[PDB]
């Protein structure tokens, strides 16, 4: 059936690393690629894009019986912010970013990205705000850019941010992170076909 908005679990094994068990919440199935899902995994800071039925690293995929658990939220969406947060690896950051959107499915979570790490993160920002840790200040087309190792990175534009229509989400073929590009900004080494 339809796994969007569902709790899921599956095995993960990339290459010769030991098999791990991943558990997460499916946020969305990408319209321009219905094989591609966006998932918030438990304890993972970044939103992942995985072809959950096609990826050979994914095994034993199941939906779980378990269920998925305003004025300030409305204000934050689209704002440039300064976020004081601690990452999975213990690094203590004070970073400038932007709040992209309230996340689908998980209703106190927000899509957020940072100028130092322009991928899609997801955090409970209204809690960080109360803690005093947050300060408020093409889709479907292929894309590429040249990397420093003399090769092209290739991907597809998968989402246009409603709060900021010049901001797009890009899925690259080589990676499960979701890359966030604001096209008005000097990020002009992107080529769209």
């Amino acid at each position: 059936g339809n796994i969007v908005g569902c709790r899921i679990q599956h095995g993960w094994k990339d290459g010769d690393e030991p098999l791990t068990q991943w558990k997460g919440t499916v946020l969305d199935q990408v319209p321009v690629n219905p094989s591609l899902y966006l998932i918030k995994y438990d304890g993972f800071d970044c939103v992942y894009g995985l072809e959950l039925h096609r990826d050979e690293r994914v095994s034993s995929l199941e939906v779980l019986p378990n269920r998925v658990a305003t004025h300030l939220a409305e204000i934050m969406v689209g704002k440039a912010v300064e976020h004081i947060f601690e990452t999975e690896e213990g690094s203590k950051n004070e970073w400038r970013g932007m709040v992209l959107a309230q996340a689908p499915v998980m209703n106190t979570w927000f899509y957020i990205t940072y100028e130092k790490d322009p991928v899609l993160y997801m955090y409970q920002l209204l809690d960080d705000y109360k803690d005093g840790d947050l300060r408020i200040l093409l889709v479907g087309k292929q894309v590429e850019y040249a990397k420093d190792d003399g090769s092209k990175r290739t991907g597809m534009v998968i989402h246009q941010v409603e709060a900021k229509p010049s901001v797009y989400f890009i899925k690259f073929d080589d990676d499960f992170h979701i890359y966030v590009y604001d096209l008005v900004k000097t990020s002009a080494e992107n080529l769209y076909f």
